[PDB]
């Protein structure tokens, strides 16, 4: 039984016991150190080589040993367990970058591991390290020719996942490295969409600073409408502060923002509801006008209709009932998810 010996070796690698591993592989036949260091054994559903899981668990001494002395190849791919599910066709360098083991990454890059290997989902190592928010790993790979352009299966860039996750420090680094702020996913979303839904106000500032374009979603959502719908009001004020559809869409955002303060118990603030709906209402009546193409009264909302004149809306600064309804009609009139590729 030799596969048993391959199992002892694997247990050593994943546990970091670099001395007990060193004894295992010492005085072996070349056909054997090759079999032993290649045997892809399963720790559950996780198919991995001793190099891979050693790098994944962060045992830099076990990695240095397998590389410096036993000439193991840095192209071995396996399926590794991250955050509960399994990720397929991951190299050792990918697991290290995704787990934040810097020394192991510098070890692997040093020994020539492809910095632009791609997971079955087309996830570069640089991508997995932006999901982590480890800037020093991101910098290191970007410096060692990690291509910032390689997006995943759903065309979701490193700059996107870094912005969706909140890591403002690496969004700046990616932008500084001239990362395209105006890339799109399958759905049409840009990095500004993901930063806006989640409410990352410093990131939204960074994207704008780097000439991020206000683009229409495939679904018809500008980052203003996502910020509005997601009730991230402080983000809307920042996006309203720049060149954006002088009035027509500038009001759409205000009404959807005010409506979205009534369509959830997360915010449910009816003072904020009136505040934005009425400011939107004043904005329509400026010239000699942007009239409301109000829809027929919905059978659900009794017989209520959308206020078309400020006085019609001024009559409901009280009566939080006829605002709740007003909140639901205003949302339904403007609207009637696209968050798929946001994993490692």
């Amino acid at each position: 039984h030799m596969e048993g010996l391959a199992g002892y070796v694997y247990k050593a690698a994943s546990e970091g016991k670099v001395l007990t591993l060193a004894a295992l592989l010492l005085n072996r036949s070349e056909s054997d150190i090759r079999y032993l260091l290649g045997y892809v054994s399963q720790q559950g559903g996780q198919r991995s080589t001793p190099l891979i899981i050693a790098a994944r668990n962060g045992h830099a001494k076990v990695v240095r040993l397998l590389l410096e002395h036993y000439r193991v190849q840095t192209q071995q791919t396996g399926t590794v367990r991250f955050d509960g599910y399994v990720i397929d066709g991951a190299t050792a360098l990918w697991c290290a970058a995704g787990a934040g083991h810097f020394e192991v990454v510098k070890l692997l890059v040093s020994h020539g591991a492809n910095v632009n290997h791609t997971t079955v989902t087309n996830s570069t190592p640089l991508r997995a390290a932006c999901f982590d928010g480890r800037l020093d790993i991101v910098k290191y790979l970007v410096e060692n020719n990690a291509n910032i352009s390689i997006a995943n299966k759903y065309d979701n860039t490193c700059l996107m996942i870094a912005a969706y996750k909140g890591h403002t420090d690496v969004v700046r680094y990616l932008l500084e490295q001239r990362a395209d702020p105006n890339a799109k996913a399958h759905c049409g979303a840009t990095a500004l969409h993901f930063a806006a839904e989640a409410g990352h106000i410093d990131i939204v500032k960074e994207l704008i600073k780097w000439r991020a374009a206000i683009v229409v979603n495939g679904h018809g959502m500008t980052p203003l409408k996502v910020a509005a719908e997601s009730c991230k009001a402080d983000v809307v004020e920042l996006l309203l502060s720049h060149a954006d559809c002088d009035r027509r869409s500038r009001i759409e955002a205000l009404e959807l923002l005010g409506a979205s303060f009534a369509n959830d118990r997360e915010n449910y603030d009816i003072i904020k509801t009136y505040h934005y709906l009425y400011l939107a209402m004043l904005e329509r009546f400026q010239d000699g006008i942007l009239e409301k193409e109000v829809l027929p009264p919905i059978h659900a909302y009794g017989n209520r209709t959308e206020c078309r004149n400020p006085q019609e809306l001024e009559s409901i600064r009280q009566d939080r009932d006829a605002l709740h309804m007003e909140g639901l009609i205003v949302r339904e009139r403007i609207l009637g998810r696209l968050l798929l590729g946001l994993d490692r």
